């Protein structure tokens, strides 16, 4: 019941940045039947797998807003590590770079990994569990190539493809995109019967 | 004011076993000016600095508690990883084992490292702030020696030893124990003037 319940609703999306705000509703596409905003509510980063941690933020989002929200997580998994740096990609990226990241798997022939992009959505009664709403893209992690200035994207290139995220062109990328993947299945969710 | 005010009360100190808690109250020794009392508290794990995680836990703590208490972390610190895995070690070592921990290191001539213990401790008090003890020891990672059923400690050998954690004796780990090291500085916060 929760989709139908926010047709013609608000929904709070958590970020700082209109051009994030904006990339995400052309994604989710006219017919998506609620209203995103944005804003910038102070969430905890948590330790965890990646969908403890989206449920987890999700609900600290719900104890803030007491309303509709909507929370993205994104991870860069690698397979030899088990999925990790997964959920703390964000501080190897910052202590390795690019160059580094790879360099972390030097001991392990295989270099293949995957990003993932978790939504984690609520109605804000929390008596209705959050709904999460992924997606994934299988690669490997490479030397970087391609400009760096474009978070780990340097060092991952998809499954089919013989350039990195940094060096694909925009339309290339989104077509295999974890993030766009993600966001399909949640324009599924709703349907696009309802506007 | 936080130690004075101290002497003589309740502490709760967050674990689940009874041993534990006898460990610490053990190492402070018996003029540690106040009572330490043992109860499990559910807290998040945070991600962050390791001073920030601490202070982070111990202000959830002090949510929950609203009087006096300490908790503890523990971190093992690559230093060819910019101190990585660090806060996140749990997560490695169950995904690694101490095998993959040191392999992690395959490409980086560099093996030093640090095993790091912070203690945080507040009065329950929101109005006054976290103080942290802290103890390192430097060492090296290396291909694990001894018993394995000791979490990370096989692959981690103390400088000034050819013995890893795993591989010496008890008494000798003691002798250089980061947490013993931070034991020390909140037993030297209180003093011994007191009981």
């Amino acid at each position: 019941h929760m989709a139908a319940s926010l047709v013609g609703k608000k929904i709070v999306f958590v970020t700082g940045n209109a051009k994030k705000l904006e990339e995400v509703v052309q994604i989710l596409g006219d017919k998506f039947p609620c209203t995103l905003v944005a804003q910038k509510i102070d969430l905890p980063e948590y330790q965890g797998e990646p969908d403890e941690i989206s449920i987890q933020k999700c609900q600290e989002a719900v104890r803030q807003v007491q309303g509709p929200v909507l929370v993205e997580d994104t991870c860069l998994c690698f397979n030899a590590l088990g999925g990790l740096p997964g959920p703390y990609i964000k501080w190897f990226l910052e202590k390795l770079k690019p160059e580094g990241l790879h360099q972390l798997l030097a001991g392990f022939e295989d270099k293949s990994a995957y990003a993932l992009c978790t939504f984690a959505l609520s109605t804000g009664d929390p008596s209705q569990p959050v709904r999460l709403f992924r997606g994934r893209t299988s690669g490997r992690i490479v030397a970087p190539r391609g400009c760096q200035d474009f978070g780990w994207d340097p060092c991952f290139q998809p499954d089919g493809y013989e350039q990195t995220y940094a060096e694909m062109p925009k339309a290339e990328k989104n077509a295999v995109s974890h993030r766009f993947r993600a966001l399909l299945e949640l324009q599924e969710y709703f349907g696009s019967l309802a506007a």
